[PDB]
């Protein structure tokens, strides 16, 4: 029953996937940031230059208020409000209704963005990272508990809206096998790293360094975000294979744009990214690439030009490796909470370069993975 969930997501990588969502009785709709990097659902609930509509709790005949306060920052914006409990729907999503806990937005610095088209965020994590503590049981802990709503979820991000396939995997939305990745722990989706290669070439580094200090799939993150000594060796290649051209500093930096004549960018002269996950056999490893069509982020020109302009979507981190939608942009990613893993293949909706093809492959034979985790 899973056709009528596809093409339920709308937005872009840099400006964030949302679902349509309904709360309250009578329901209010309400377009929703779907965010696997955190385990909190929370709305606007008042005034906001941003927000053309919010949730007014006073409006709904079945909120119910928990006295509670709450404030959750993220790598990137922050807000803090009131928490309350209230009958939510997911339209374009399975036929059920649930009692979730729902965070009253009153006060936020940097989250909300003007024009985005969303007013919430829907964290789908786990109970352990969610604020104030893990007892505000998440969302789609919620939805388990009180449907048949089986134990997991995928998202096809389509970049320059998607698909959340709630409950199931939707064969129609992939091309291949799909290749699995152990949840290293239920807090974040956290993946262990086990090799990262540039145009084929190993950056042999500890692997320690890859998930230094930790691993993540974040949909609502826009880049791939890695540790400082791993950006810096990844940087360093990218630049060696596209010195051809020249670049200002502040384009490795993610904050100036480069462009290039309509039609003209060279792809040809910048790297694929190889990441390899840890795989679900003993030795067993799987990899996936990466082409410079997705961690390019194409943005509009800055002037009034016909041209081509992107900006460069791997950042340094030091809170570790974030697999972001950039990087999701092209695979069927599986949520597979029952199992405890992750699953890649290649999206029925991936972009084209001419010679070079986005993958998912496997097997790869890989000693001491267990290794590449942090402590
Ligand atoms: C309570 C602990 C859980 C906290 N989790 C995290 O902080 C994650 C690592 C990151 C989150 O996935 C977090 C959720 S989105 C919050 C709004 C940001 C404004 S910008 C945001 C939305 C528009 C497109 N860019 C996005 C982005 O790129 N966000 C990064 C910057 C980020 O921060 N994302």
């Amino acid at each position: 029953s899973f056709v009528e969930m596809v093409d339920n997501l709308r937005g872009k990588s840099g400006q964030g996937y949302y679902v349509e969502m309904t709360v309250g009785s009578p329901p209010q709709t309400l377009n929703i940031l779907v965010d696997t990097g955190s385990s909190n659902f929370a709305v606007g609930a008042a005034p906001h230059p941003f927000l053309h509509r919010y949730y007014q709790r006073q409006l709904s005949s079945t909120y119910r208020d928990l006295r509670k306060g709450v404030y959750v920052p993220y790598t990137q914006g922050k807000w803090e409000g009131e928490l309350g409990t209230d009958l939510v729907s997911i339209p374009h999503g399975p036929n059920v209704t649930v009692r979730a806990n729902i965070a009253a937005i009153t006060e936020s610095d940097k989250f909300f963005i003007n024009g985005s088209n969303w007013e919430g965020i829907l964290g789908l994590a786990y109970a352990e990272i969610a604020r104030p503590d893990d007892s505000l049981e998440p969302f789609f802990d919620s939805l388990v508990k009180q449907t048949h709503v089986p134990n997991l979820f995928s998202l096809q991000l389509c970049g320059a809206g998607g698909s959340m396939i709630i409950g199931g995997i939707d064969h129609s939305l992939y091309t291949g096998s799909l290749w699995y990745t152990p949840i290293r722990r239920e807090w974040y989706y956290e993946v262990i790293i086990v090799r990262v290669e540039i145009n084929g070439q190993d950056l042999k580094m500890d692997c320690k360094e890859y998930n230094y200090d930790k691993s993540i799939v974040d949909s609502g993150t826009t880049n791939l975000r890695l540790p400082k000594k791993v950006f810096e060796a990844a940087v360093k290649s990218i630049k060696a294979a596209s010195s051809t051209e020249k670049f200002p500093d502040g384009f490795w930096l993610g904050e100036q744009l480069v462009c290039w004549q309509a039609g003209t960018t060279p792809w040809n002269i910048f790297p694929v990214i190889s990441l390899y996950l840890m795989g679900e056999v003993t030795n067993q490893s799987f990899r996936i690439t990466i082409l410079p069509q997705q961690y390019l982020r194409p943005v509009e020109d800055v002037a009034t030009s016909q041209d081509d302009c992107y900006k460069f979507a791997i950042s340094q981190s030091s809170t570790g490796t974030v697999m972001g939608a950039v990087i999701m942009e092209g695979f069927y990613v599986v949520f597979d909470r029952a199992r405890k893993r992750i699953g890649f293949a290649v999206s029925a909706c991936h972009v084209h370069d001419e010679f070079r093809t986005a993958a998912v492959e496997g097997p790869f034979v890989t000693l001491d993975m267990e290794d590449c985790g942090y402590n």
